[PDB]
């Protein structure tokens, strides 16, 4: 293995980390060798669940964290439920309190650069997307950030954690310099 492997096994949960190997192994990398991607998919995989975590009980639907045919079902479930359209490209949760799809990204650049590289793919702009950064900021559609700010900042506090250990073990500016 590689020391970017052994930290995210001893980073992330058990549970999210065979989340993240069972994604890249359905679309054809290994997380032994794409040892940065395992990270962010990882991190993509945690935040999204902290997200969900944060609101009501039965707030949100968790799409990231399933196989990409049962999460296209639950799409289809959910638009063919509510009459929201069809997204072009498979969302990360969706919000019943809100009624809208949310595409949860997380970013090592400005969010700035970052959304505008998901809203100029999402087109759809029903989608909601909400970019966090691993130096604290968030940006949110129309300025709309769903969750309260304890949620949200629980989200950035560990989402610095994780680029302190990534630095500590001189993993940070590889894993910085990749995405
Ligand atoms: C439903 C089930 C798994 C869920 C994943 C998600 C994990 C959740 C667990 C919570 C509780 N906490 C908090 C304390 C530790 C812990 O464990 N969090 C959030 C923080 C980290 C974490 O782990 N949730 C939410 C509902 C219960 C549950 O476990 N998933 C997986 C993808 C889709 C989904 O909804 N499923 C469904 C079938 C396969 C499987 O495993
Ligand atoms: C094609 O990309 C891949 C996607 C997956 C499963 C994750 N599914 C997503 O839809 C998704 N992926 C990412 C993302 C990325 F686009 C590049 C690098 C790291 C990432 F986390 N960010 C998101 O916010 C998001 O929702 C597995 C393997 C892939 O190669
Ligand atoms: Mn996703
Ligand atoms: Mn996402």
């Amino acid at each position: 293995g590689s020391h970017m492997e052994d930290f995210v096994r001893q980073c992330f949960n058990p549970m999210i980390v065979e989340l993240a190997e069972k994604a890249m192994k359905e679309y054809g990398e290994d997380p032994k060798i794409e040892t940065n991607k395992f990270a962010a998919t990882c991190t993509h995989l945690e935040v999204c669940f902290m997200y969900s975590d944060g609101g009501s009980k039965h707030r949100f639907e968790i799409i990231e964290g399933r196989d990409r045919i049962m999460a296209w079902t639950v799409v289809n479930s959910i638009c063919n439920t509510t009459g929201v359209e069809k997204p072009k490209f498979l969302p990360d949760l969706y919000d019943y309190k809100e009624n809208r799809f949310i595409e949860i990204g997380v970013t090592r650049r400005e969010v700035h650069i970052y959304y505008l590289e998901k809203a100029n793919k999402i087109k759809s702009e029903k989608t909601h997307i909400h970019i966090f950064s691993f130096t604290g900021e968030e940006m949110a559609t129309k300025a709309d950030y769903t969750l309260d700010e304890e949620s949200r900042a629980r989200i950035k506090t560990r989402l610095f954690t994780i680029r302190q250990e990534m630095a500590s073990r001189s993993l940070w500016d590889s894993f910085r310099q990749s995405e």
